[PDB]
């Protein structure tokens, strides 16, 4: 029994902060406690907001909007957070 945060072969001390990567990616990481764990983060940039490559429009990531492509419609969401995760499924109902 001890606590303590393991990473990248390193010893750091609970409630510390250290840069990883998440595979291959930029992934920042906090310690919480040797319960708690830690909660690793790709280098924040503020998150809140779309493009749409498809036109180039302006999106909150807190709010939905259709996009009808093709003979199938799809509910898309504007689910951007790290950058763009704009995830299309088909209607519900």
């Amino acid at each position: 029994s001890k606590p303590g945060c393991y990473d990248n072969g390193k010893h750091y001390q609970i409630n510390q902060q250290w840069e990883r990567t998440y595979l291959g990616n930029a992934l920042v990481c906090t310690c919480y406690g040797g319960s708690r764990g830690f909660n690793c983060e790709s280098k924040p940039e503020a998150e809140e907001t779309c493009f749409d490559k498809y036109t180039g429009n302006t999106y909150r990531v807190g709010d939905t909007y259709e996009r009808p492509k093709d003979s199938m419609i799809w509910d898309c969401t504007c689910i951007g957070a790290g950058r763009g995760r704009i995830s299309c499924t088909i209607a519900n109902r």
